[PDB]
This record gives structure tokens, sequence and C-alpha cells, in this order.
């Protein structure tokens, strides 16, 4: 039996005698190892809870408590996607214990000091292929944000995603120094000029001969808080302010691999926010692309600063002309208080979109709750000195922050915004198919989103 | 195999294809199921470690490890003990493999809205015996430190002491009211005047036919801080101030089961530190059994201010003579921050009665490191108003508390004191034999220092 | 002898009480230069490239952050009549890096390199004395500053020894700078280090149980322990020795490197001397001391001891010598 089988086991499913010795009462994620009838290798008996009740979800987090659980064995064979009962047709089953199982195998290894094949039994070959592919962009966005800040600079970054552009065939351009400072990203220029690190501007286009969706990541590869220093004593997983942009990479490699008819561009600025001698300062005021003013009333405020001019960028009338924008950042501190650690914010005016992007994110088992672009927190933007403030020092800020990259999205252009701070990033332990810290929060809900919009 | 076997495998040891595909490779406390050879029953294999570095918390954490493992069994027989090839004998073993059963199988369930036997195998009956009940001990002031501090009041533990005292055959008084207010412990009734729940005292006799040692125990059954209230937002485990009385009480219940040759009293000062109309002030000053004073700097330093004057009662020259005084206080919290939440500090001016003390916790495996009482932190003692301070608001306070108990010590009494606020209570995840919340910490290093003394 | 031991406090209650703006790691350096050709001590300082080449990355990483480039200075007593290694911990300012320390609490800042100073100014009475043993003084000397270079919250230094750091807390600087000194001073390699005793300002959890005058001791050499506290005791400092608990290795832990270098939990002393202990070739002895409270006297004069830097451990580092010498 290939070293390790994996058997799916709804509640009320026929397990031997040791298994039931053992307490195996087909618990969702509960494992139980057992040598296979012949004697020559092992059995895992997996949990997938009632049939009724199971969801994609179930059968993704089983994958990746069946990977975890596989010991020194050198294969591994996963049946989990032949258990049949449940509503989640093969296609979906197939699908979700493919990209559990990768998701379950991450690792982060690369700063320290056997398994070699896992093989899903199915013969919904297309779904294991498109769920291997979208783990793998997962992992790769994982990658990004578990790498020391110190390694993946901004500069450092720009280099990796033009290597990832090669790859796949993406169109890339980096700007940087003079060339930079044409494209009048001056909310970019201006936080991250304190660092000794210089800021970089990419743009990937993803453009098969089969609408043109625009995706904007906030890539602030080292957040410090800049002179708003954060406070020394607080945890800030500090080099994870680039979430947003590696959810967009990631999900721009897949496209090529998926096939997928539809115009994709991503636009990433990239930067540290540190403090020095030359940062920007309290009371300084931003003049942005579109001639509009922002008074930076706190320098840990940084994203939305540096987003403003981007988005100007990727919705102005221009050559070509991107029908919809999606923005992506790990932006606010606020959200979390009410939302907690594993669910992103999603704002949009448009209702369509807030739906398909909803939908998107349950078929990624990814948890989003759409919050509300009040007017009435307009207020909270407002400045003594400037069009707007970065920040008003009173509660409500993610919606604020929301309201304020609003003010920067052409009129009439469809918009997303995602604010993924708290899920970006787990800082507890793993569990299901999520590793401690990095998590590629966003990439799968993404990638369905584009799905959906191309068809 | 009586559903479960437990079988102790040191590095090197022979086991099945199976438990080696599985990665079983004897590290301490690693356990993997398998079925029995004749498929009726479960065997599980345990790690030892090598051979040459097993100690007795070896045997003792993979007996814990090994109840975790049980599964829905009815009965298991752990072997761990027969296990030889390390340097820790036959009797040890089946000690510590007694133990370390008890004590993982811990659970403390009384809040919340199929294991009937475990057998340890082994010839050496009498330290199995000797086990258990250091363990049962331990339990019993792991429910005491649990129990919720509105049903472990003052008055109820009192009750509780003498309930115990009474299965025990010890001699058990009951102070209250003008009764307790006629033994002049006015620390005890300073510091317990604040809450509705009135104080007791306690003394607790084991006295067998067969030198006399006095047991002082730290009975705060919740410390809320009183007018110096700890800050909201802050967790502590205000109920488990009561971990040296728990500690005292627990093991002068084990004393009869082992019938040791020594005459050995309880010392119990129980109180409510709380805030109110009428608790206890900051400037305010204790006159003492002694006569002396100490000005109230802090009313968070209440535990040293109730055991002055019971020290004074322990120690005093009169009928039948203490002949060694021993105090157990979850009593500062300065400590954990140089020896951590897992270790805790032993003060004494006898060098031989500090060997006894932490000889006994290295059997036990309880982790304590001797700290000097530096004669240079009296200093930080002095007050303005009265003879000394119960608080410096300066670094040093773990000593200076020590210094402070010290002044209350008859001239020529040997005598130690243990500060166990730290690992009296485990707020991490469980560990080998050690649960989250009330540890029991103290009470086997306790009982292997009176057997020590006995001898 | 007296004389010649006090002396040498007092140049170490200089040195600490000197402002970081002269004594800055270049100065010191110099300083060090000075005092060794005095003493007749031989005396090698590394800087930029030449500092480089040596693989101390420790150092480099938490000193880049400065405008003051750090220094690695090497003393070496080397009589005609065992060779013992003294590596002392020279952060000439640590203002906690990114990981600021809060304003408005005080932190003697310039003392950090109290450790450094104790070394050296033990080194300078050797030839008074005329003590039959070689000793090499190790001196890893930088400014831990906040600045758009500076080494951030998160980034892993690779050590000479091959071993990774996480930096989780960029003001637990000193273990970082330590180790790739303690790698190289235990090394097996030409003539042989027997054994090796650090000094370091290094810990302020320790104070918190201790007090504001003694030094944390840890070894896993008991005959090392009972050498360097009957040393203290000649010498009227105040030690107590710690335990290298091993349950608190635990607290070492990384989700990235080999390590951290700050685990946000109580117990950091010990974890500290548990850090450094890595670095420490198998079976060299070796003794921590931590004396970052006693190194500096925040309260009045006492006794023979003033305000500010103390000199503590210049005289504890000569008896103990002394004893080891016999
Ligand atoms: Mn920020
Ligand atoms: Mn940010
Ligand atoms: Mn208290
Ligand atoms: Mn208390
Ligand atoms: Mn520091
Ligand atoms: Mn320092």
């Amino acid at each position: 039996a290939a070293d390790v089988v994996a058997c799916g086991r709804h509640t009320g499913a026929a397990v031997g005698a040791f298994s039931r010795r053992r307490g195996f009462v087909a618990r969702p994620g509960q494992v139980v190892a057992e040598p296979s009838a012949d004697g020559r290798a092992v059995v895992l008996n997996v949990g997938l809870g009632p049939a009724g009740s199971a969801t994609a979800a179930t059968f993704r987090a089983a994958a990746a408590a069946s990977v975890r659980a596989v010991g020194p064995a050198r294969t591994l064979r996963l049946d989990l996607a032949l258990a049949d009962g449940s509503g989640v047709p093969a296609a979906e089953r197939a699908r979700a214990v493919a990209e559990g199982a990768v998701l379950g195998l991450y690792r982060y290894d690369e700063y320290r000091s056997p398994l070699a094949e896992v093989i899903v039994a199915t013969p919904e070959r297309r779904a294991v292929a498109e769920g291997l592919a979208a783990a793998e962009a997962t992992c790769l966005a994982r990658d990004l944000v578990n790498c020391p800040a110190g390694t993946l600079t901004p500069p450092a970054f720009a280099d990796r995603i033009r290597e990832l552009a090669h790859t796949a065939g993406l169109d890339c351009a980096v700007y940087e120094g003079a060339g930079l400072t044409e494209l009048g990203l001056t909310g970019l220029t201006a936080v991250g000029r304190g660092s000794a690190e210089p800021p970089r501007y990419v743009e990937l286009t993803y453009d098969p001969p089969d609408l043109t969706v625009g995706l904007v990541g906030k890539g602030v590869t080292f957040d410090s808080g800049g002179l708003s220093l954060k406070p020394s004593g607080e945890r800030h997983a500090m080099k994870a302010d680039m979430g947003g942009a590696a959810a967009v990479v990631a999900a721009l490699t897949a496209l090529p691999r998926l096939g997928l008819p539809l115009r994709v561009r991503g636009h990433l600025p990239l930067a540290e926010n540190m403090p020095d001698g030359g940062a920007l300062r309290v009371g300084d005021v931003v003049r942005h692309l579109d001639g509009t003013t922002t008074e930076i009333t706190h320098t840990d405020n940084e994203g939305r600063v540096v987003l403003a001019d981007v988005l100007v960028r990727a919705s102005r009338p221009g050559p070509h002309r991107s029908d919809l924008v999606v923005d992506v950042a790990t932006l606010t501190s606020a959200a979390v208080h009410a939302l907690g650690t594993r669910t992103g914010a999603l704002f949009t005016p448009d209702d369509r979109l807030a739906q398909t992007v909803l939908a998107a994110s349950e078929r990624a088992g990814e948890s989003f709750c759409r919050l509300p672009l009040l007017a009435h927190e307009r207020r909270n933007l407002r400045s003594a000195v400037a069009d707007r403030v970065n920040c008003s020092h009173r509660h409500g800020d993610t919606i604020q922050a929301a309201l304020f990259l609003q003010d920067f999205v052409a009129a009439g252009v469809p918009w997303a915004h995602l604010d993924i701070a708290a899920p970006a990033y787990n800082d507890e332990g793993p569990y299901a198919e999520v590793p401690y810290g990095g998590t590629g929060f966003a990439v799968r809900t993404l990638i369905e989103t584009l799905r959906a919009l191309s068809e």
C-alpha cells in the first residue's frame, strides 16, 4: 500500500477493531494510523464527519491532517476524494484534497541550519491539477511573507517578481530611481524615503490571446511605523506587511496554468517604512498623482498613502482601459478587534462584485465579511491643512481607510478592497491546512474571483 | 492484553515494522500505538530515550504520555518500570511510573456540564504505593488551586481542611472571629478585613506515636491586590494565591500513609485580599505578634504581612517546641522574571537544610534554585514610619520578601522559605505530567524533604 | 596589589562614565590600543573589510544602523612564564535599535560596554601582577541605533558556526554580538583557549529578582563556579549563580531560524545564558557573568562605590585569574 494510504471515513462508516479501540469516531481531521491488511504498509483512517454536513473545506482540512500524520514514509496516497455520500461532488472533493495536501505539507526551512510522493486517487485529474496549482501559488505567497525583510527588500522583491514573470510568460516592468519618479507615485516615494532600501514599483500583465482586471497589492516589505514608531515590547509581524502584494503576485503566476480568457494587470508598490533623519514627518503633505493632497497625521498609516497614486494610475482613463480594480492590502489593525484573526474585510460599493468576491471566498474556504462604506465616516477624513488625513485618531479606521482608497478610484470604475492584515499571518499554532506565520491568504479567493469574472 | 499495554523502549530497543514505519525512535514521551500480537488489544510503544541518560523524571513523563494516549480503553497496564538498562533502580522506576500515571490522568471537570483501571506492572509494590500516594496528594493540591475562589472561600477552605484532617486522623483546630482575634495574627486580620468573606486560621498536626517540623502555608484564597488593585487587562490567576497552603495541606495528608516518624504541624492563614470601603490602606501600619511594625506601602504585597505573625507563632519558644520551620508561598511576582515559569525560589541561611530541600526536589522532579539572603537588600526594607515596609518599589522584591519573612523567625530556629508563585500555576498548555492550571507544585518536594528529615 | 586592582577598577569606571559620543566604537578601539601599548600587551584592531573577513556577522548586523562603524579588538597578555579567553560586551551605546527603548524611562545607555570595560581593565592589571598564564581579551564594539539601515525585527543572522538567529527584538542585541566572538574564542585551532569567561551588561530581567548590586553567574562547570564565587568573595563583589535550566531552551525556539534572541516570556536572564552556551565549542569550560545592574550605580554613593560607573567585575576577574594561575 505505497507506504501510507489515507482513507476518508464519514460518520457511521466501518473501520477495523483496532481503529475503534483507539477511539476513531470519524471526527473531521481525526487520524488513526493502523497496519494495512497485508501487514506491509500503513493505513490512515481520516475523519470526514457526517456525510450530510461535509463541505469542500472538510476535505481540504482532512487532507492536511493526512499529510501531517505521514511519519517517515516515502510515498503517500490519499483516497479521501473517493469517499462519497456527501453533497460535495467528486471534482470539488479532488480539488480540495489536492489543495489540502500541498497546503498541509508546507514548511518554511530556508533559514534553519523523506516524503518523495503525494498522490491523490481520483478520476478527476483536471480538478487535482487545478488544486495543486492554486495551493502552489498560495505557498509561493507564504514563502514571500515568511521571508525575512532583510532578504526580501523592495529591490530584491522586484527582482523576484521579474524572475517569476519570466517563468510564467508574464510581461513585467520594474520602475526604480528616476524612472520611478517619472510615474508620479509620490505616496510610495515619500513613505519609502526614510529607508536605506530604495522603493520599487512593478507592473505585471497576464495577457492571453483569448475585460481587463487590475490588481493592486500593498508591498510594504517592512513596516516599522516610521517616525510614528511601532511600540517596542508589542509584537508585530512587520515583515508581513507585503502580504497583499504577495497574494496578487501569486494569483498572477497561477493564471497561465489555468488559461483564463481575461487580461489581468498587477500593480505592486514596494517600500520599507523606516525611522530616519530623512523619514516622512507627521504634518507633511503628499500631493498625489490626481493633484489631491493628504496630510500625514500618523506615519504608521503608510499603506493607504502608498496605494493612493497606484489606484489613480491603475484606474485612470487611457490606453486599453482597466475595467475593474481590486486592491489587496494588510492595511488596518482596527478590523481584527471586531472580526477576529481569521477573517478579512471586503469593501465595495458594487453589490454584484461583492457577491462575486464572497462566493469566490466560499469556494476557496477563506473567510471574508463585507463592511459598509459608511458615508458618515468621511467626516473623519477631514484635514485642517490638506484634502484629507491618513489617520483620524478616532475609532473606525478600517472603514475610514477604505473611504480614503475610494477617493483615488476613477469615476465609474468598479472597485473592491480586501483588507487582510490579520488573516495574512497566523500568530497562533498551525491548524487544519494553515501553518504558523505567513498564510498566503487571499490568493485562492483572487483566483476564484478571476475565474468567475472570466465566465 | 487488558485493552492497552504500554511498553517502555530505550533507544536501540526492538519494535515491530509498523512502529518503525510510523517513525518510533524511542524519543522520551513519544507514543506509537499498534495492535497487540494476537490482534485483540492495543500496545503502546513509549520512548524512554537513551538508557545512559534516563532519569526518574523520564519514567514519570513517559507514564504521563502513556495515560494520555489511552483512548477509550477501560484498562491500562503500564510495563514501563520493567524496562532496565538505565541507571534508575527498579523501585525508583516503579515510584515514578506510578506518580506519572496519576499525574497524567488528572482532570478538573467539576464545573463542566471509560478508564476504569490503571495497573503498574512491577514487583516493587511498596514503591508503587508510595508513588500513588504522593501523586494523589499532588492532585488534591491541584483541585484546591483550580477551585473557583467563590467556592473555596477562607471559611470553606477551613471546612475542607477540617474534613481532610478528620479522614487522615490529623489533629485540627480552626480559628475564626473572636477566637481568631485572640491569637494576635494582626497581619491576617488586616489583609482579610476588606472582604465579605472573613479570614480563617487553621493548625494541622501529624503526631504519630513513633524533631517537630513546622510548615507554614500562604492561603490567600483570592488576591485582587486590595486597594492597590491588580490592573484589569493583565491576566492573573488570582484564585491560585493559596497554592502554598494547598501544598502544605496535601503534604500533611500523605504523612499518615507513609508512617514517617516525625511530628509535623501545618499553620495555614486563610484570607481574601479585596478592595472595599473598609480595606487595608496604603500607609497603614500593622503591629505584629512580636511587637514590631510594618508599614503597608503596597496592598498587593499582602502575603508577607499575613505570614509574619504566623511565623512568630510557629517559631516562638514554648510548649514542645518546633525545631524547624518551612514556609511555602505564592509570594512574589519578581522571581519569575529571572528564573522563568517552571522554577521555584528557595531561601534559607542554613546550608545543610538547603541541601536537604534541593536534593528532595531532585528526587521529586521539581525545579528549585537557591537565592541568597543578601544583607545589602535589607536597606530596602526601611520605612520612614515603621520598622519595615512590605514593598520597596525597587528591584529585588523576591529577595526582600525573604528577608522580610526572616525578621519573624525566632532566633536559632532553622528556617526555609519556598516562593512558588510561578510554578504553582501553569498558564501554558499541558506538558509531560503537568496539566494546564493548578500544578500542585512543591507537594512532592515537601514529602521528600520530610522523609529525609525523618531519617 | 590593592592599588593596582583599584586603579584597574577606576579605569573601568572612567570608560563606563565616558559619554558615548566621546567613547564611540572607533575611539574605544583606539583607547584599548593605547592601553595595550603601555602595558606591553599584544593588540589587533579590526575594522571595515578586515573586520568583515572575521565573520562576526552578529556584530556587523547590530552595528550597521549607527553612523559610528563597529570595531573588534583582541588583546593578549602573554608572559614568558593554560590559555584563558575573556569576552567582553562592548556596546558603546544601546538605544535599543528599531525596538527603541521607551523615552521617559531612564536607561544608562552609554554603560552597555561595562563588560568590555571590565575585561580591558583586568587585562591591564596582569603585567603588574606578573601572573604565569596567557589571557586573551576579545572585544566586540558597536552602537545599537535606530536608522533607515538598522537591523530589523524578523531578520536572520547567520553566525560564524553556520547556525542562525532570528531577531525577534532588536534590544536583545548583546547576545547576538557575543555569539560569533564566542565561536572565534573557543574554536579548535592555534594554541587553543582552554577556558572562556564572558562578561556582559546583558539582561534587564535579572535585576528584578537579584536587585541592583548582585551579578548573575552561569556555568555548567561546578569547580569553575566555585573558583569565580570565591574570587568574588575576596574582591567583595556580589554574585549569585543561576542555573542553566534545560526546560528554558524551549523558549529559544524560532519558527524561522535555529533560535530567537528574545522569547517575549519570563526568564530572559537564563535564556540569554543558554543562547550564549550554543556558541561555546564542545568541551571548553565556560562561565558567563551578567552584570547589567551592578555595572552602574543609579543611587547615591555608598562605601567605596560612586554614583554611576562602578567598574564592577574587574576585581573578581583579577582574583579569578590569580586562582586559575595557581
Ligand atoms: Mn503601518
Ligand atoms: Mn503597513
Ligand atoms: Mn498580592
Ligand atoms: Mn498574594
Ligand atoms: Mn539592548
Ligand atoms: Mn545591550
